[PDB]
RNA sequence: UAGGGGCGAAAGACCAAUCGAACAGUCUAGUUGCUGGUUCCCUCCGAAAUGUCUAUCAGGACAGCGCGCACGCAGAGAGAAGCAAGGUAGAGCAUGGGCCGGUAUCCUUAAGGAGACGGACGAACUGCGAAUGUGCUUUUCUUCUAUGCAAGCGUAGUGGGCGAGUUCUGGUAAGCAGGACUGGCGAAGAGGAAUGAACCUGGCACUGUGCUAAGGAACCCAAUGUCUGGACAGAGACCGAAAGA
RNA sequence: CAUCUGCUCUGAAAAUUGAUGGCGCUUACCAGACAUCCGAUGCACAGUUAGCAGGUAGGAGGGCGUGUGUCUACUGGCGAAGGUACCGAGUGAUCGGUGGUGGAGGUAGAUGCAGAGCAGAUCUUGGUGGUAGUAGCGAUAAUUUGUCUUCAGCGGCAAAGACUGAGGAGGAGAAGGGUUUCUUCUCAUAAGAAGAGUGAGCCGGGUCUAAGCGAGUGUGUAGAAGCAUGAGCGAAGGAGAAACAGGUUGAUAUUCCUGUGCCUGUGCUGUCGUACGGCAACGUGUAUUAGCUUGUCGACACGAACAUCUAGACAAAGCAGAAACACCUUUUCUGUUCAAGGGGAAAAAGACCACUGAGACGGAUCAUCUGGCGACGUGGUUUUAUAUCUGUGACCAGGCCUGAGCCUGGUUUGUUGAGGAUGGUCGUCCAUGAAAAGACAACUAUAUGGCAGCACAGUCCGUACCAACCGUAUCAGGACUCCAAGGUGAAGAGCCUCUAGUGGAUGUUUUACACAUGUAAGGGAAUUCGGCAAAAUGGAUGCGUAACUUCGGGAGAAGUAUUGGUUCAAUUGUGAACUCAUUGUGACAAGGGGAAUCUGACUGUUUAGUAAAAACAUAGCUUCAUGAAGAGAGAUGAAGUGAGUUCUGCCCGGUGCUCGGUCGUGACACGGAGGAAAUGCCAGAAAGCACGGGUUAACGGCGGGAGUAACUAUGACUCUCUUAAGGUAGCCAAACGCCUCGUCAUUUAAAUGGUGACGCGCAUGAAUGGAAUGACGAGAUUCCCACUGUCCCUACAUGUAGACUAGCGAACCCAUUUCCAGGGGAACGGGCCUGGACGGCCAGCGGGGAAAGAAGACCCUGUUGAGCUUGACUCUAGUGUGGCCAAGUUGUGACGAUUGAGGCGAGCGCCAUGAUCAUCACGACACACUUGUUUAAGGACAAAGGCCAGAUGGGGAGUUUGGCUGGGGCGGUACGACCACAGAAUCAGAACGUGGUCGACCGAAGGUACUCACAGCGAGACGAGAACACUCGUGUAGAGCAUAAGGACUAAAGAGUGCCUGAGUGUGAGCACUACUGCUUGCAUGAGGGGAAACCCGGGCCUAGCGAUCCUACGCAUACGAGACACUUGUGGCGUGGGUGUCAGAAAAGUUACCACAGGGAUAACUGGCUUGUGGCCGCCGAGCGUAGAAAGCGACGCGGCUUUUUGAUUCUUCGAUGUCGGCUCUUCCUAGCAUGGCCAUGCAGCCGUGGCGAAGUGUUGGAUUGUUCACCCACUAACAGGGAACGUGAGCUGGGUUUAGACCGUCGUGAGACAGGUUAGUUUUAUCCUACUGUCCAAACAGUUGAAGGGAGUGUGGAUUAGUACGAAAGGAAACCCACACGUGACCUCUGGUGCAGCGGGUGUGCGGAAGUGCAACUGCCAUGCUACGU
RNA sequence: UAAGGAGCGAAGGAGGGCUAGAUUAUUGAGCAGCGAGAGGUGAAAUUUGAUGACCUGCUUAGGAGUAACAGAGGCGAAAG
C-alpha cells in the first residue's frame, strides 16, 4: 500500500511555523537583577499570556520573556535571584521555599532557563527538603514526583489563564480556530473508513477492525496505529499509586 | 509538497481532455504452445485424424502410414489339402443361485410338512455345441506375377475426425455419449433418386463414331404401349398404434 | 355359421397460403406379368501421345519471366526503350510482328551473383468513385423605402420601424495576443501590397522587506542527494520625494504646445539673525551639522448604529434656443461651468488648563453610561473637514455676417441625498488581526544660518490597438477588476423610457409527424411502478392559532376577511362618503396545506463527465503512550463511538497486548581436553521462548433433552447432559423472518400495500453501542383535502422548423446481381430445386437486410498479467539484545583462575589459609567525549559511530496457488497396481460402465521327508439337555488352503509329526506392447540342506503389496593422488538402503463487483433444430356405482397414442456482439368451441341443466394489492374460453424487476472479501442506402362507357304481445312478426357544446406636451366563416 | 395587666457562622532487627508469607473523628 497520514505529518514542510513568535521563553542568566515589567501579551499559538522584561547588563538596557503568573500587572518591580524576597512573582532559589509552597517555570538544573510548569492553570509543590544531599522533591501535575538540586531556580505563583476548559465549543468553526496552529489533523477522518491501501483498518463489507487494536512497542512504523503498547483496556478501576519522596 | 511518491470533511477521488501506480526517452525488433497473411507454369507419385510417455488434454517427442535415391530379388491383402486352439448363437437346467403347483406313499398332527414329477429361469449358471473369423505346414499344390517387389539411408505432413451397412454398452429417448468389423466423404468429378458431403450406377488427359447401366417412356422433358385381377375414399401413387364394424 | 388371406373404411387435432416435384390422372392408383425404346466422363473401335493419365496436406523432375557480373554474336536520328490499338505462335507461364505516339538508347546465346514474380494481411503510402446537386447551411432584437456608387456588396448616405435598458449588446484598465491601429491602391477580400505611426525629474519598472529560495564555506557521498550556516534574490494590486487645467494629429499624449506650479540638489547677488511672552493649557519666530540613549510615525480583524461633508437627483422663478398646434396649453425639452497650487471661516466631535466646590443626587446618549483620583457653571488652550476668495482667463450656448471676424448671456432660492469620504462610540473571539527601508522629537556638544531674486541639473526601460484572449475556427462554453440617469415597487428584482451603442442563406400562406406554447362540456387520479408533467396557492393589513418539546421553538401552524378610482376629515393611528358591465398585490413579480411511519441530531462535504445519499465530517463521550522539547501534562501525539436525555448486563477458555521471576532451553565470541596439525568434540550462553499472574468503551463470544397444576391447554416446579460464559434491560415479520402473501384488528366496494398488536427471534440486542422524543432534510414510504387533458376521448388555434424554390454544399457505409410460399441445406435464404407473381417517378414510414457503431465487458482456456489480504513459500528495511574496537589516573572489598607449607574419614576426596594473574560494584580526581550553565557544567558514564552473531519483522519485495470432468465450481478419483463381467467362441478393444480389492502380514503361514483325511448323515455309549468326550458304517470334497476375486489341489498342495535355515555365493540368456519392476530358465562352485534313494530347494500353490539422475549412509576389493617421499583427511569403481501416492519423479495459500491482455462457438447464460421422461389433451377394456340396471352420467386395475403451449435432457449454428423480463400500442393466424346459430341423446313434464355432432363469421370488459407472467378478491356482463407469430413487437416507447462502479443490515470468513438473502441511489445513440408497405404522377389525346380480377360488414341485448297460457299434485312456468338501446362502420354541420386566426369592446405599468389616435410587457369580455363530437 | 413591643444592669449555656492551632488512633510507604507462620470462627475453608509475613524500633504521607469525664444533665422553632 502507501504511506499512512500519520507519517506524512511528522515531515518537515509540516512542522509549526514561527513567524509570529515573540522570542524564546526563559529566565536571565545572570546571579543578581532587578527587572521591571514591561508589556503583557498574548502570542498567536500560546493561550498563556507572555511577559516582556527589561534589565541592565553593563550599561545596556536588555530584553527577556516570561511567561505570566496571575496577578502581576504593568509596571511592576520584580527582584531575580539569590536575595530576592518571598513576594508573588519574584524568582529564588528553590531551598529558600517552605514546603507546602506552589511554584511555576522550574529548572531542571541550573541556569537552563525554566522547564517544567508552563501551561495555563497548572503548578508545582514543594514536598522535602534534604539537608544532606541539598535536593528538593517536588510533586509535577501529572502526580510525578522528580528530584531537583536546591540551586535551581523558580517562579513564585501559579500560571494565567486557567478555567479554559469550562466552556464547550458547541460547533465545528470553534473547533477549527482551535485546532488551526496545532499538529494534529482536523478534521479527523477514522481508519475503518478508508481502503486498505490507505491504513491498516480499511476494507470490508462491514465497517470493524477484524485483528486486536492493541500493537506491539517494537512493531514497524508505517503500521503503528491503535493502542500502543497498552498495560490494560477498558473503563474499569486501576490500583494503588507507590510512592517515594 | 513529485511517482512505489504527493495530496485527500475518504469517492480508490485528484496530480495538464491520461490514475487500483503520471509523462518523456531508452533497454527492445521484450516474449507468444494463440489469431491474421505468405507472390510463376506444366509433368509424375501420394497421406493421417491411431498406440506409448509427457504440470499432459488448443502443444511436443518416439513408433505407424507418403516421397526421393536405390544394393539387390522368387514372391503373393485369393483358394485347396492335412493340423491346432476357441465357448458366442442355438440347445439345456446333473455342481451353485432360484419361482409356482403336486398322485401314490411317508411323517406327524388330526394342521402342516416331505414327495417318486410337471411347468417357468441367470452378463458374473454349464453336461453339449455351430456358422463366420484366427494361426501352422506344403508350390514335393491350384492360380497369378517384372511397366513388379525392394533391405538400407535422409526427410515431410498427421496425432479435433465424421458417416453407411452389420452388431454391442450407458440412457425414456435424441441429428445423444462411447467401442468392434468391411467399404466411403475428408482429398471424388460425371449420369440418376425434383432439391441434399456420405444413398443407386460407376472412378475423370484430349477428340470422333457406335452401345449399355441406374433410372425413365400422356404433357412439362429425349423415349409407351399391351394383357389379367383388385380398389370409390376430394383416396392412392408420399404418409402413425392398440382396438374394431 | 365359424375362422383365415387381399384392397377400401374408423380410430386421425396447430398456429403466413400450399405441395405424390407441378399440372393433372378414377383405363397416369394397387398387385401379377409382357413388349421394345430413350438415356453417362462407364464399355467397344479409331486418332493425338512416353502413355501407365482424379487428387488436399506433403515430396520430386523439366521449363517461363526480373535487376546486375564475365565473355561471344549484333543493333539505333533512314527513329531505341516505353505506352496504345490490331494480327500471328505456344497445353501454359509468356513470346513475335504491323500502324499511329515518343525522342535516346537496346538485345540474342552460354555461364556468375541475388533486396528476383501478389487479390487478400480491420496491410503501408498516394490518387479516385457510388451515395448526391442529396442531408444540411435559419437559438438570439426585425426590418422597410428612396438614392448613389458598386458593377452589381440588405456597401455607403437620408427618412421611418425596433432592440440592449446604467449587475448594458455603453465607456475604460490587467493577464493573454503582437501590428491586428492609420492612409493609398487592388480584389485576391476575416486577402494582399506599399508607406507612416508609440516623445515623461512629478505615471509605472529599476528600491524595501513577507512567506520562502539560495552561491560559497563546513560535514557527507565513488560521484550525488541530504544536513548546519549564509553573500545575494523574492510583490507592474503590500510600504514607497514631487502636477494640474485648456488646447493640437490621419493615427500619441496628465509624455507635445500655452498657462500656472511643485520635489531633490548646485552656484551667484542682495538682505536680515545669534531671542522672548502667558498663573497655565501653550504661543511668537520659515534655522547648522554630528552623536549616544529613550519614545513616536511608517504600521494594519470582522460586525452594528449614529453624526457631518461631497458627487448625484428633484422643484420653483429669470433669460437664450428648440419641439408640438384640425382643436387645447406661459404644455414640453436642452443649458446656466471653475483644476492643481496659494489663502481661509463659522460648525460639529473630542482632549486639556484656571477659578469654583456638588449626593440616598445631579449630568448626559438612538444605545451604553458619568462625578471628591473633582459635577454643574463662568472664561480660555489645542487637534480634525468643508463652504467662500484668488488662480491674471479659458470653455460653453445663441445671433450677425462669412470662403473673417464681430456682438450678447452664463442669474436667484428651496427639498433630498451615495453603492464614495471622515469622526468619536458600542459588540464578538480557548481566533486578538506583517515586516523593513526611510523619517521625526527630546537630551548633549557645535555654529556664517534663514529668506528673496536670478541661473543650472535630474540618466536607463515601458507607452499604437483589442469586440483581435484559451478551447484545431469568425465556436451559444470559460476568463481578474472600475464608473453608473428617470418611473412603478421594500428592493443596482421583473417590466417601460433618456445618454451611448447595435443586426442578414431568397422567395413561397406553407399537408403529415415533430419541438416551444395557449384553451376546453360533463366527470375528477378511473391514468401510471409511482400524481411524472401540469394546475391550484402567492404581496401587504387585521382577526384567530393544536399535539408535542431540550421551554429556545413548533409558527407564515391551520382556519378566515380586506385591497381600484374620486372628494373629504384627521395627522400617523387612520376613518367616512360618492362611483364603475364581469372588479381592483388587475400586466410584471409572487408559499399549496394537513395526519403518520423508517432513517441521519443540526449548518457543512463528496464519485470534474450515469450515484448528493441513510455515506464522510462535526460538537460531545471513552480508552492508550509519555517528564522528552524552539513545545512542557488545562501538554503533545495514536485509536474507537457519534449532539442532548436515558441506560450500557455476563465471559480472560482461543488470539493479541502487558507484568514478573528461571526451573529448562537458547547464538557467535571467550575458554578446556586430545592429537604432528587441520577438521571435529566438550563446556559456556543475553534477549526471546516456555512457565506464573493482569486485561473486553482489545479482536471477539453469550446451550440441549425429558416429565409435572381439581375439563383441556400451558408449565411457576423437578430431573438429566453440558461450559470460558450459556444473550440480562430493552426492541421486532423492522432498511435485520427462510417458511411467508405469518395470525388478529383498523384503513378500501375489493388491500402480495400502510399503521396498531402478538413473538422459541432460519440468523434481534447494548460505545462491533441499545431504546424513546423535539427542531432541521432537492433523503425513503402510506393516506386525506384542494387542484387539474394524467385519463375517459380527444378537438381547435399560435410561433419555429419541415414540404416546394434561388445561392452554397458534406459524411457514415459499400463482395453485390436483391418480390414471395414450401423443400432440402452449417438444423430461421435475396441468390439453389418445384410453384404464385413480375415497370419507372415524388413524398412519407420503421416489417426485413439475423442494419451500422466496437478484434464480447459475462462465461471458459493460456504452465499471460496487475491491485489488495494472510496462518502460503523464500528473503529484507526498521526495532530490540550480546561480545569486541580511540592505552584516562589512583584507592578499598569481593567472587573467580593456578600451584604449595595445614587439619578430617575406614594416598584418596572432603574440610582450613597462604603466597601468584585476570576481574565486578563502590569511591575521588580530570585528559578523551558531551552540552549556547561556555573565562561554564557534566565526565570514562552517556550520546554518536564501526565489525560479527542471535531474536522479531505482510512495514515492504519477489513468486506460487496440478490434471481429468456430458462448460466450470462443490463432490468423486475412471491419476500408480490386481481378479471377475461385457465388448456378436484366438489376442487385443472405449464411457465419471458393473461387482470388488491393494500401499501389508508371517522364524513359520519359508525348504524337505513321511503319516492320515475332511464337512455331514444313519445307529450306539450316566450324569448329559438342541449343543461335552468316545466308537462303528457311508462319505468326489458338499471342507480346508492367514489376507479380494478367479484358477489349482485327494495315499495332497489340506491336517499332524520330524529335521534344516536355499529367505546360499559368482556369472549368462530370455517372456509379459518391456525402461523400472516381476517371473521363467543355463553353467560353475559351497569342511550346503532334507530324504534309503531317484528327486527337490537361490522365499510364501499361481495371477497384486511398489520408485530414475544428482547428493548422502553402509558393505566389497582393484584404482587415483598434481616436483619427490611418509602418514591423517579426500577423490574413483560395483552393489544395496534413505524418496518423490500428481506414483516414467518442480520446492508452493487466497481474493478482485476497481480490473487489463491473447484467443475460443473446441465451452455456459437467449432463440431455433432433434427427443418427450415430466406437463397437457384423447382413445381401448368393463370390476364396481348410479332408487332398477355394466355403458343417461360414471368407470378402479391395466394397455395404446398424439401435442410442443411446462420444465428437463443434449451442445448442431452465433463469443472481430443476433440488445435480455413485464407492460403500452397494433395486426394476423390456430381449435382441443366459453357466448351467439342449426341439431342428436337424457335419470328431457315445464323452467334451469348435462353428455355429444357440422361449424372459427362476430364477441370475450372496468377496477383494488403486487415490477411481475401467475395468483386472489370487488363490480358489470350474452359470455367475461385457451393459445401461436425469433417465450410476435426497444434505429416504436417505457425503464418498475434482474445484472458494473456508492452505501446499510443479517449470516459466513483471522482477513482482503462472499451470499438465485433483504434495502436505497444509479447516461436507453444513428435511416439521408436497398427492399417491403401507404398514398401521388407517367406508361393511357378528348367525350361517353364496359367489367377481368382483387377487397368486403353489420353483430348482439332488452321491453311489449302470445300469457299467468300449454305443462304440472302444487310451487312455479315457456315459444315469431313490432318497438327501444349499446358496440362497430360510412358520412354530414341545420341544431347544441368546444376552439378564437379575421372583427368589435375593457382595464393595469410605462413611452410619444394634453385630449384623440396608438407602441411594448402582456392580461381580459363577446364573437362571423371554417374545423370538430360531447351533436345529427 | 401574673397583655405585648423597645431599652438598662450583672451573669449563664455541646445554640449558630468564621480564623488559627492540638493529644492519640486506623491505613499506606521507606529503612532496621528476627527467621516461621499469621488471619478468621461455634467449628473451619477461601485467603496471605523465604520477592522475609507476624511482632518490635525509628522516619514520614494523607483523610475522618473528638474515648474515658458523661448524667432520667444543659442548649435550640423543629431537624439537631
Amino acid at each position: 500500500g502507501k504511506v499512512i497520514r500519520t507519517l506524512r505529518l511528522q515531515k518537515e514542510h509540516w512542522k509549526r511555523k514561527h513567524h509570529k513568535s515573540k522570542g524564546i521563553v526563559g529566565f536571565p542568566t545572570l546571579k543578581n537583577c532587578e527587572a521591571t515589567v514591561e508589556k503583557i501579551v498574548h502570542e498567536s499559538g500560546r493561550p498563556a499570556p507572555l511577559a516582556i522584561i527589561n534589565y541592565k547588563k553593563e550599561e545596556k538596557n536588555t530584553k527577556g520573556l516570561l511567561v505570566a503568573i496571575e496577578g502581576i500587572y504593568e509596571g511592576q518591580k520584580i527582584q531575580i535571584g539569590e536575595n530576592a524576597s518571598l513576594e508573588l512573582g519574584n524568582v529564588c532559589p528553590i531551598k529558600e521555599i517552605p514546603e507546602g509552597s506552589l511554584v511555576s517555570m522550574v529548572e531542571k538544573k541550573p541556569k537552563d532557563g525554566g522547564k517544567y510548569v508552563k501551561s495555563p492553570g497548572c503548578y508545582a509543590t514543594i514536598v522535602y527538603h534534604n539537608k544532606l544531599t541539598n535536593q528538593t522533591t517536588i510533586k509535577l501535575p501529572s502526580g510525578e514526583r522528580v528530584r531537583v538540586t536546591g540551586e535551581s531556580r523558580a517562579l513564585l505563583g501559579i500560571i494565567a489563564g486557567g478555567g479554559k476548559d469550562d466552556k464547550p465549543l458547541l460547533k465545528a468553526v470553534n473547533a477549527y480556530y482551535k485546532y488551526k496552529t496545532k499538529g494534529k489533523p482536523w478534521p479527523r477522518v477514522r481508519g475503518v473508513a478508508m481502503n486498505p491501501v490507505d491504513h491498516p483498518h480499511g476494507g470490508g463489507n462491514h465497517q470493524h477492525v477484524g485483528h486486536p487494536t492493541t500493537v506491539s512497542r517494537n512493531a514497524p512504523v508505517n503500521g503503528r496505529v491503535g493502542l500502543v503498547a497498552a498495560r490494560r483496556t477498558g473503563r474499569k478501576k486501576g490500583s494503588r499509586k507507590i510512592t517515594v519522596n
